[PDB]
């Protein structure tokens, strides 16, 4: 919903926690934000939420930013929530005297079992003046404004939960915060913070996850408490997989024991993680366009993005070939001569705006072991792109074969890719393939750890593959789609298989 929206006056807002790296389940919001903002010509503005001091191993905001910029994703303006605080501190006090607000320090356990069975606690008609007195005490971080928090003055006996008295401010005073490091000693809570700098920011339309209560009769009520210009709030169903740890603890545990090599590793679920893997932006925001609400709770398959983004890529990457490099083994023509000729193919049958590549052929060959193992004497099979082939003697350690390329593919069922056999010219690769790093969907959890979830290969491949750049993707005949992640000291390539659904 974009209710009321009105064409050139939307201003949407992304608010990621500055705390770590964007990862997939940021992908809907980022992308809807953007959506929405796009579809009324209004604006989008990015919002670190540091609204409350975590402890940071790295400042996070130029990650977060370069992630956003590769997804396409532009923003208007760039704020902090801890930019406002010396204003949510005035309305908070406001809020005490229009007595919409109290000093409670009452205990955690009694607080949350009296909000339980609905008990008005005792500080809840404190005098405006006492109110004040303790808020400052929680501003100035004595004995006194530790033990105390504020809360909205609301309704205890309301069928919501977040309707009895919801906690506007804290005092935290031994943790640093990442801006302001110990120049607060009271900090706001999400639920106060948000409505008001959603609305105060120029916000028309606030998008958030579901998070299956009634936060938004609580956003609303604190913004007409407060008089405020009106914000609509829209909640959509989060995005998350199956077989995907999202926890830090658990994805930090992975990096310091050497399970994960960065946090960039792509079996995580981080954003540059994922690209590097080979999706496409454009096949995850076709992917959240096209998926519909989930029931709170419920995951993801992978096998719907990699298809989608397999018909993606499929038309317009070109088609090289590699072989195993140990096992490859020696095909012979022998009616050819060891002369090399060299003839134009197109780096796409389909579609010549990829351009064409250099073919070179000799009177020898690699072939895959697999393909190799398969064949019979006297069997006419196709070298791909090439033409076709008499099988004479299987030596396996050696195939003889003699040349045929004038006759019909049509008649022929085995076509199989090969390499000309030119060592000084084919071009190693070392071939990554990945595997989900839990063998669970969801959660003594590190025993489901898949520890060997990442499997090289090495092959020879084509010479012309060497135009190929970073971060370039293709397919590999007969074996599937990669991404050229890594060139190497002697044109060495680090080649990850991009998963395509199936
Ligand atoms: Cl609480
Ligand atoms: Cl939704
Ligand atoms: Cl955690
Ligand atoms: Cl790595
Ligand atoms: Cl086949
Ligand atoms: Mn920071
Ligand atoms: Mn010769
Ligand atoms: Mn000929
Ligand atoms: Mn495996």
């Amino acid at each position: 919903a974009m209710a009321n929206a009105v064409i050139g006056n939307v201003v949407t807002r992304f608010p990621p926690e500055p705390s770590g790296y964007l990862h997939v389940g940021h992908a809907k919001a980022a992308f809807l934000n953007n959506y929405y903002a796009q579809m009324y010509e209004g604006k989008m503005l990015l919002r670190f939420d540091d609204t409350n001091p975590v402890l940071e191993d790295i400042k996070y905001e130029k990650s977060i930013i370069e992630d956003l910029e590769n997804l396409g994703l532009k923003y208007e303006k760039i704020s902090y929530s801890s930019d406002h605080f010396d204003l949510l501190e005035k309305y908070c006090i406001d809020m005490i005297k229009m007595n919409k607000a109290y000093a409670d320090d009452t205990g955690v356990e009694d607080m949350r079992n009296q909000r339980g069975e609905g008990i008005e606690s005792i500080n809840r008609n404190n005098s405006i003046e006492k109110n004040l007195e303790l808020f400052n005490e929680m501003r100035k971080g004595t004995e006194i404004g530790q033990k105390n928090c504020i809360r909205a003055k609301i309704n205890m006996q309301s069928k919501n939960k977040c309707m009895r008295d919801p906690v506007m401010y804290r005092c935290i005073v031994d943790v640093p915060h990442h801006k302001h490091q110990f120049k607060y000693k009271c900090y706001p809570t999400y639920d106060f913070a948000c409505p008001i700098i959603d609305s105060i920011e120029g916000v028309t339309h606030a998008l958030r996850t579901n998070e299956y209560s009634d936060r938004i009769e609580q956003y609303n009520w604190f913004i007409s408490t407060l008089n405020l210009r009106k914000v609509y709030i829209y909640e959509f169903s989060r995005l998350a997989f199956v077989k995907t740890v999202m926890s830090k603890r658990k994805l930090k545990w992975f990096v310091e024991n050497n399970v994960v090599d960065s946090w960039v590793d792509p079996r995580f679920p981080t954003i540059k993680g994922i690209l590097r893997r080979g999706l496409t932006k454009e096949a995850l925001f076709q992917f959240i366009l096209e998926q519909g609400p989930s029931k709170a709770g419920n995951l993801m398959q992978w096998d719907k993005l990699w298809s989608i983004n397999k018909q993606i890529i499929d038309p317009i990457i070109p088609r090289y070939a590699a072989v195993d490099k140990n096992s490859s083994i020696l095909l012979i023509l022998t009616d050819l001569t060891d002369q090399v000729i060299q003839k134009e193919r197109d780096l796409h049958m389909k579609n010549k705006s990829l351009g064409t590549c250099n073919m070179y052929y000799n009177n020898k060959y690699l072939i895959e072991l697999e393909d190799a193992q398969t064949l019979l004497e006297n069997e006419e099979i196709t070298l791909i792109k090439l033409g076709n082939i008499i099988i004479k003697n299987i030596e396996i350690k050696q195939i003889n074969a003699l040349s045929n390329f004038h006759g019909d593919f049509k008649t022929t069922k085995k076509k199989i890719h090969w390499l000309p056999y030119l060592p000084q010219q084919l071009i190693t690769c070392t071939l990554y393939e990945y595997d989900h790093l839990i063998t669970v969907d969801k959660f003594d959890w590190t025993n489901f750890i898949n520890f060997n979830s990442k499997h090289e290969t090495l092959v020879y491949a084509e010479p012309s593959i060497s135009s190929l750049k970073v971060s370039d993707k293709f397919q590999f005949e007969r074996r599937g789609y990669f991404i050229l992640d890594k060139i190497d000291p002697h044109h060495h390539l680090h080649l990850i298989k991009i998963p395509d659904g199936k």
